């Protein structure tokens, strides 16, 4: 009998997915790591030669953790001391090595605890953050030139993000935007002063004896927000002059009457920017584009350049307006836009024109904007079978919107249904990586005829070893609710029978533009679950789910704890309908928004489900970050929306909680969700005497992602389910 | 058949014991409260009288708190707004009621927020602490006369403790001491400024956005600790023109050349007053015997009056040197102290002369010295039966050493082997609180021929209802290790049959001075557990516990989990060779310094126990208060004892849970053993891939007391112990 897919192969990584990480270089060749030594392969003959051996830096005396080419190929700059900070930011030490030289630079090194580094996008100058303020340095081994004095710890933030602005803005910790061939350096300035700061215990290694105090600016909704300034300076007159001017450009009017946002920053041409502005009250934004004055040294940003979007029935883009996508002449982009009907099109603008023109449309949507050359724009979308939770790459003619071509779609479409895409520099060669429903395969392919040039990585190392195992299959499919067709999948035990009755664990995400219902491959807990186990391990995109229109997204507005919570109650009944699942054995879990639903579930007094797991949940939206939550909630205001806000608490349901058992877990550093969040639920269930299982993780955040606490967590979780389902 | 003493019982006290709280205001007479009117009784007769009326406040528009009737009987201190604070410590507001004209007093009232606050021991002055200063109020209706200006939150404090003085020195927030007559005040004076604080969140009701940071001055193990002064003001001579004058009262200079404490205040005479000072190493303490000089206004403590404590075994007193009992002329006193052979007995001083003399002897000790005549001392011992859990009353003839009578021995031998008492204003009456292996018992005696003059409280209402129940039944016996017997009870479940097997539950304090095989009554959890579960919970006092001598008490100095853990493990595996213990179902609990002897046992790997819970345990002594833990383990320096502090830790035997099923639980507002120390062991745990369960509570301290999370923490220890043993 063949093996079936336990809990420590997941835990211990036992059947490991190979991948395909390349860099590209030029348009022609890309940077890929075999056995530590990095590699440059030609795309076009699939030949390679050692762009640096392994053992170059066996000297060095630290673990190197990262490394970056500069653009020009000169020098490498070498990321060691690697500090982990939030989901994207951290601090390290840095060391440049000139590859022509084959030396280290010792001399105007690059200071410890640096936040941030990048390199010019052109040749090698290099923009850093540190202690708050930008510096550049125009070559590795001369004297940086200091751009900013304000910078001041948890305050003024020159080139880098505040907490709010990473997590929810630019899911990045920088803020800094080298122009196309390197001139300039654009930047955003938050100011955090008047910021409220969350504060928690970090209790650190045992031989640390008081806890330290984390003290974060985190504005939680409603409170006083981060306010920004955006500025541009000359990199090329730094050496000409003893103070270069960072020239500020100003939000327009429209935006300056309130709080608002700096939501997206790209360069148009080497003298053109676009801006784009958010309001505090997310359903309306602004683009403004502009331009270099030579004679003044100042940026002018024309009324007749600015482009306004808005929503009427929810918020402006899908987490934020989307980035437009500029022709070589900076004279029009394509941007994704919502069209009449509410599904994302690409839009394509001129910049002096407020009308644009669709090139795409349908009822399904475009996912992203992947590449643009003067005869074609390459996209990813989901219109292929009319399955939302499928990715394909199209390729559209601009002289003639009616020539579209898939191609991705009949590669191998029982294997692949689920791309993304890597276009080298000028987009000649293009590498697709299949993610789904079949084995991750990573092949090559020339843009000048859209041939595939060759297979990449294949996983046939992990085929054979599958072979001898248990496998779980995956349904996806869907119901039709009020003449609305909904998706789900399910992760069904090996020789599954429709005659058995199976237990049944809803996994929910469930938040505004999720979708947990796709073709993806994974080999995670809901594998051992379906494949030792033998439970249904099921998901449903409901209600205020993404990539299916705004009328499907758009009706969570204003009110998060509602539809969707409803609609996973509602997927349950319907799988229980089916006739293969044990309706005395229904149970729901989720972490972060997928544990304010399944709390939110276990609070209803349904009766559907026996049990539930909520890991690190939202429990009340006024304890959740402004940005995420104002943008579906509005204002926690009795003009605005305090009420719902008041009703949509897990703690107003407590006395539920009598009806199920309730496993919570909560990380005590989590800097993302507060333990506040699971604190104010326990004290609620303990409040009514609803007995419930607890467990903490001292130091551990919103990941939950240690070694040794992803072990514990998901071996305790384990246990609960099996307990309640009354499995051995 | 009748029913058993259940968890609810437990939980909503449905077998409540019944007291009789009285307060002796004379020789003859004492206050009781009564259905809410508070009666004046005569001792030598019982008849009463309203002193105060239920009604007298029916329109005062606050709900009183407490009362404090002043000592002349002319007024009445109501407090009310209660704020606690920590285990002593609180805030409140008062209203003072003159009983006389019939009228509370509405001018110069006692500030909101006042700290503490008493009355002088005759007549009707007061003192009070308000903003960490100390103010005299001569009379009721008078303005107060600010005594120290230099008060500051956190920093300064005059005439209240500090936490750790509060919490291990002086078991109360006040740090006032009247002269008897109320001519003096003396005070002490902290001092906070360099002593670390402990930080932790704060969570409060679910309409607080952002949690709070509690910060608390505490000395870590090692860490700063807070100084103090001394001083003593003449409140007879308080002008409302000048600022008082407070005369300080210098530590000798044994005590000046490094860290010491004040630990001891006691009043010999109108015009003598007895200081201990303790050194940090509290193996050595002075006591200082100081007269007030009439013609210079000063106090002096002459050098031929010191009296040096010391020990070469152990640390000085059961938890800080004993108090002395001065004779009415203050030129000699009685002062409980351990002998040559490790016994604490009464030792009879001259303030002058260094030897003492010891007034009685024995393999056994004195508890407490609880009145002083001119012709007897009154003191509670444990020689009755050579019994060291039971507590009797005895008289010594003064002039003959020879002549002691028990006072409570014979009363009620098979119901009271357990007393406390409460001696009148002169010892001229005695009320006898007789608190097991029976139900309480209330009795009133004369001293002139030791009459039982009338029984006050016998709680037959209570044995009338416990008739109807299957209650358990408390077993007190002893077990032989190394030629020494150790004690040990075990409530035993109602129908005992030595034939049958019972599962066990070993419930743990085993700290230094423990006591927890005694012959007191109590209705509580292990009385459910027994009851109803059919569960033997047992306790044993082994190495380091009290009431026994040095030899047993001292054998852990410097040695803190190790001779305590052993032997709760050597006590256990007796039991399990007993042919009433199932040895398959042997469990451990405890909390606190339970709670760590529970984790230490749980990870001996013994392999003796199934299960355990601990709750709010210390896991690293150098995360504990220094004055406790110092006090048994010194100091954690290289030169001292650093190396037992680092190997006496729960977090360095993680691995040896393995084998056992551990419950975690520990309140996150826990300002006493911090929720760090549960943090701590719950990461070390998860660091070597064990499972265990936890519950946090949110906002709850050392106690886990509120009414819902009490009711809370023993519902699910009750699940927890009925899964580990198989129990419906
Ligand atoms: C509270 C909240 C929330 C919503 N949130 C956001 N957004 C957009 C990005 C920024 C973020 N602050 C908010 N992205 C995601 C979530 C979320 O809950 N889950 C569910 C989930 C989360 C973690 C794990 C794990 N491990 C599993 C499922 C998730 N799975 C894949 C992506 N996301
Ligand atoms: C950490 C630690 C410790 C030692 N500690 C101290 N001392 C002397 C007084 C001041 C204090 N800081 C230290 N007194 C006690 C303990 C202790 O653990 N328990 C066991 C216990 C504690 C709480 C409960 C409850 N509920 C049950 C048992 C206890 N039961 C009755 C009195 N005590
Ligand atoms: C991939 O192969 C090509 C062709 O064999 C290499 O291109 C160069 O070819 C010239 C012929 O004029 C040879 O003299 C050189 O060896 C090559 N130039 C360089 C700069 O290396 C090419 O280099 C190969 N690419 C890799 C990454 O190995
Ligand atoms: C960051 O914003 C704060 C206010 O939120 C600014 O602080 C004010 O600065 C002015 C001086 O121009 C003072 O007169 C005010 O007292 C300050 N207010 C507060 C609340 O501190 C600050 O200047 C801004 N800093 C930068 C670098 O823009
Ligand atoms: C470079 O120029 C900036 C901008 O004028 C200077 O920043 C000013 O610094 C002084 C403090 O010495 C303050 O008066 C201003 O509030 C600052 N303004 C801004 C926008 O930061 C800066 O100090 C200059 N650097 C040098 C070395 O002269
Ligand atoms: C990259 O772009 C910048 C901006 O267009 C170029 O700088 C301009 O170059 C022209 C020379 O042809 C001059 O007329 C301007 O004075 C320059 N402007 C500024 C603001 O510096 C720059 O030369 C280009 N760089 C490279 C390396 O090609
Ligand atoms: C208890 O009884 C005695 C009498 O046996 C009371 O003593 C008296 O005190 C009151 C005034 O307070 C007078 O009425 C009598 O003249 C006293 N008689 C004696 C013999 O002293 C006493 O008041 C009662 N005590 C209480 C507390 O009610
Ligand atoms: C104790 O607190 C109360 C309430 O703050 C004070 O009582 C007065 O009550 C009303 C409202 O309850 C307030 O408007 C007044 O300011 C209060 N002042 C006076 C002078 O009556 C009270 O004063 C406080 N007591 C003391 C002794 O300070
Ligand atoms: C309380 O104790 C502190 C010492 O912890 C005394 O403060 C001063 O301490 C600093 C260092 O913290 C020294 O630089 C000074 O010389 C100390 N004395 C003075 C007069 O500044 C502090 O004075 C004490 N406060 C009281 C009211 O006794
Ligand atoms: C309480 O004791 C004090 C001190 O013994 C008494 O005060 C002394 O009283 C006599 C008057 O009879 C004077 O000779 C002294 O000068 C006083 N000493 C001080 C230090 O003030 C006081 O009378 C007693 N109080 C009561 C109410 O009995
Ligand atoms: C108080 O206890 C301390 C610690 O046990 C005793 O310390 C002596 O002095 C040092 C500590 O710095 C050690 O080197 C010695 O080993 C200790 N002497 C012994 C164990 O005899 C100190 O003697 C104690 N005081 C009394 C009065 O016994
Ligand atoms: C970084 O830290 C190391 C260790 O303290 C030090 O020797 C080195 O000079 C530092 N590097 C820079 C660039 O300051
Ligand atoms: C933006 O949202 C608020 C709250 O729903 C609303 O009153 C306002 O009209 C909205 N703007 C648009 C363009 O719908
Ligand atoms: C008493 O002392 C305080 C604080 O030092 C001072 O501010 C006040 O002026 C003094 N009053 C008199 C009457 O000396
Ligand atoms: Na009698």
């Amino acid at each position: 009998t063949r093996k079936t897919y336990t809990l420590t192969d997941y835990l211990k990584n036992t059947y490991r997915l190979k991948l395909y990480s390349l860099r590209w270089i030029s348009d022609h060749e890309y940077l890929y790591k075999q056995e530590n030594n990095i590699l440059v392969f030609n795309a076009e003959y699939g030949n390679s030669s050692v762009f640096l051996e392994n053992s170059t830096f066996d000297e060095f005396g630290h673990s190197i953790n990262d490394y970056s080419i500069s653009p020009d190929g000169q020098f490498i700059l070498l990321e060691y001391n690697y500090v982990k900070q939030w989901r994207h930011s951290y601090t390290a030490s840095y060391d440049i090595y000139d590859l022509n030289k084959r030396q280290l630079i010792t001399e105007e090194r690059i200071p410890n605890n640096t936040q941030w580094v990048t390199w010019s996008p052109v040749g090698h100058k290099l923009a850093y953050v540190w202690n708050n303020d930008i510096y550049v340095k125009i070559e590795p081994n001369l004297p940086s030139y200091r751009i900013t004095w304000t910078g001041k710890e948890d305050i003024i933030y020159n080139g880098i993000t505040d907490w709010v602005y990473e997590e929810e803005v630019f899911s990045a910790y920088s803020a800094l935007w080298w122009s196309p061939n390197g001139t300039f350096l654009a930047y955003a300035q938050f100011n955090d002063t008047e910021v409220p700061l969350i504060e928690y215990s970090f209790y650190s290694d045992e031989s640390l004896q008081y806890p330290k105090t984390v003290r974060v600016p985190y504005p939680k909704a409603g409170a006083v927000n981060p306010t920004v300034k955006f500025f541009v300076v000359n990199t090329d007159s730094l050496s000409s002059v003893t103070n270069a001017t960072s020239i500020q450009i100003t939000a327009p009017a429209s935006m300056l009457i309130g709080d608002h946002y700096l939501c997206d920053v790209t360069w148009a041409t080497q003298e053109r920017i676009s801006l784009q502005w958010l309001r505090r009250i997310q359903n309306y934004s602004v683009m403004d584009i502009c331009d270099y004055d030579e004679s003044s040294g100042r940026w002018n940003c024309l009324v007749a350049r600015q482009h306004i979007e808005m929503s009427t029935t929810g918020w402006v883009g899908r987490f934020r307006p989307s980035e437009p996508h500029f022709t070589l002449d900076g004279n029009s982009f394509y941007k994704i836009i919502s069209n009449e009907e509410g599904y994302r099109h690409i839009c394509y603008f001129q910049i002096d024109k407020k009308d644009c023109t669709f090139i795409t449309k349908g009822t399904w949507e475009v996912i992203g904007i992947e590449a643009l050359t003067s005869d074609y724009l390459y996209y990813i979308s989901n219109e292929y079978k009319g399955m939302p939770g499928g990715r394909n790459l199209y390729k559209i003619q601009l002289s003639d919107y009616t020539k579209v071509t898939c191609l991705s779609c009949e590669l191998n479409p029982e294997r692949c249904q689920y791309y993304s895409v890597s276009f080298s520099k000028e987009a000649k060669y293009y590498q697709l990586r299949c993610s789904g429903p079949g084995l991750p395969l990573y092949t090559l392919h020339s843009s000048v005829n859209d041939k595939g040039l060759r297979v990449l990585e294949d996983n046939s190392a992990l085929d054979k070893m599958l072979q001898n195992v248990q496998m779980p299959s995956k349904k996806l499919d869907f119901i039709i609710l009020n003449e609305t067709k909904f998706w789900y999948q399910m992760i069904l035990p090996p020789h599954f029978d429709k005659s058995k009755k199976y237990p049944l664990l809803l996994d929910v995400y469930a938040g505004p533009c999720s979708q947990k219902a796709d073709t993806v491959f994974r080999l995670n807990w809901a594998t051992y679950l379906a494949s030792t186990e033998n439970i249904i391990v099921a998901s449903f995109d409901g209600r205020g789910s993404g990539y299916q229109g705004d009328k499907i997204m758009h009706a969570i507005n204003r009110r998060l704890g509602t539809f969707e919570v409803e609609d996973q109650i509602e997927a349950a009944r319907q799988f229980s309908k089916m006739g293969f699942v044990d309706n005395k054995r229904i149970a729901i879990w989720g972490w972060s928004y997928g544990g304010y639903v399944t709390s939110m579930v276990l609070g209803s007094g349904s009766g559907v489900f026996k049990c539930g797991i909520a890991v690190a949940p939202v429990s009340r939206w006024e304890y959740y970050d402004s940005v995420y939550t104002e943008r579906y909630m509005g204002l926690p205001t009795p003009e605005d929306n305090l009420d719902h806000y008041r009703n949509s608490t897990v703690m107003s349901r407590a006395e539920n909680f009598k009806q199920v058992e309730y496993l919570l877990i909560h990380g005590t550093a989590d800097d993302n969700v507060h333990f506040q969040q699971s604190a104010q639920i326990s004290k609620a269930l303990v409040d009514v005497g609803v007995d419930f299982q607890a467990m903490w993780y001292t130091d551990e955040d919103h990941g939950i992602a240690s070694s040794t606490a992803h072990q514990h967590i998901y071996t305790h979780m384990s246990h609960f389910i099996k307990q309640c389902f009354s499995l051995p």
